[PDB]
């Protein structure tokens, strides 16, 4: 092996300006990091910046530097989708031609009547909701018919609530299974099924720990699943595990916010493991991007490129950093969903006495996948190009 540690990072959303077809995905205009930069009037990440960030693309606070640290580029996304589980799909080798669905206005009439006729339970509430709203609405009509609330988020799921005592618990584990079975169609195709039962009763209900998730596995092998097979570790730091349903995870690292999530990688730095530690930063998107704050944006930023140090001073000659994004989310763009944008990609070892130099723009995400299968001799994805022996 090249290296023998590789540590990869997704700064969950953090574009790097609108992509070549940003126009069939409503997202003209778009710039997640530009954006950001003009609203701070000079974005500060000076780790970011000597890595070779501001070499990819100059923007307000992030200039070019003579001798990066790292090699610098960004990546095209080639699949249809600009949702989270689609690019980090691709990152890890795979093309995704289907979009996941979403639905802001329920769920089609076709499909709950499906549900209900292989449940023989009726259907209620069917709109986008939190659950503690949706219960406090319809927990009451729940209890006393026996029905099922279904309901959703402006994210990709499809979420069945009903009470303890009087749908089972198994019962309604296999109800979510059917309706997993139900939602793999391509019209209907939603990220992830999940449980929510509860207990209570009206004015006091709580959602129990019962929870449980039916999410899509990812559309083929990845490469994760090859280290993995291949006796290699592969650490998952945050929403990863999640992401991939468990696919190719020999540990799960849980996370609860962006500082935690560099305080786990920092972890990783200090196991003497062979393979990848691959970290989801996500309060980007979960909490500037999609609350359409620029400001706060920023800011997480300027902590996310303080802890970088850290990393820098541990790393070692034959380990390789790899800091990129899944897809944009600016957060001065129109409604609250992702931008379909390029994303950076920047590579540091410390053995690159010299500093990095520009690589050519990654024409899938999978280039990613297809450096980290070549670095550890595992079967090489079917998408993407290795950029390992350009290092
Ligand atoms: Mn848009
Ligand atoms: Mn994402
Ligand atoms: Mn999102």
């Amino acid at each position: 092996n090249k290296y023998k540690r590789i540590f990869l990072v997704v700064m969950d959303s953090v574009g790097i300006g609108e992509a070549p077809d940003a126009e069939q995905f409503g997202d003209l205009g778009s710039d997640t990091i530009g954006h950001i930069a003009e609203h701070m009037n000079g974005l500060q990440m000076p780790n970011m910046v000597k890595l070779g960030l501001g070499n990819i693309r100059e923007m307000k606070g992030i200039s070019k530097v003579e001798k990066p640290l790292g090699y610098y580029t960004k990546m095209q996304e080639k699949s249809i989708g600009k949702d989270t589980m689609t690019g980090h799909w691709e990152i890890m080798g795979l093309y995704i031609d289907t979009p996941f669905q979403v639905f802001p206005e329920g769920f089609p009439k076709e499909l709950l009547d499906e549900l209900e006729e292989k449940t023989g339970r009726k259907i209620i509430g069917n709109k986008p909701a939190s659950g503690t709203e949706i219960l406090d609405e319809l927990g009451q009509e729940q209890m006393e018919t026996g029905s099922l609330i279904v309901y959703t988020s402006a994210d990709s799921l499809l979420q069945i609530a009903a009470h303890e005592e009087v749908v089972p618990l198994d019962e309604l584990y296999k109800i979510c299974k059917i309706a997993r079975e139900l939602t793999l169609d391509e019209k209907y195709k939603v990220g992830r099924v999940i449980a929510r039962p509860f207990v209570g009763e009206p004015g006091n209900f709580t959602r129990t720990p019962n929870r449980h998730d039916y999410a899509l596995k990812p559309f083929g092998r990845t490469v994760m699943n090859e280290l993995k097979d291949s006796d290699y570790d592969v650490i998952a730091i945050g929403k990863i595990s999640d992401i991939y349903d468990g696919e190719g995870v020999t540990e799960s690292l849980r996370t609860k916010s962006n500082m935690d999530g560099m305080d786990k990688l920092v972890d990783t730095l200090n196991m003497d493991f062979t393979g990848l530690s691959f970290l989801n930063l996500v309060d980007f998107d979960a909490l500037f991007g999609h609350r359409r704050d620029p400001q706060g944006y920023g800011e997480a930023l300027q902590e996310y490129d303080a802890r970088l140090p850290e990393v820098f001073a541990k790393l070692k000659e034959d380990d390789l950093l790899l800091i990129t994004a899944d897809h944009g989310n600016d957060p001065i763009h129109p409604g609250t969903d992702h931008t379909r944008e390029y994303v950076p990609l920047l590579a540091y070892s410390p053995s690159m006495k010299e500093g990095g130099q520009e690589l050519p723009l990654r024409q899938t995400f999978a280039d990613i996948g297809a450096t980290v299968a070549e670095n550890f001799g595992v079967k090489m994805p079917e998408y993407g190009t290795s950029f390992l022996n350009e290092l």
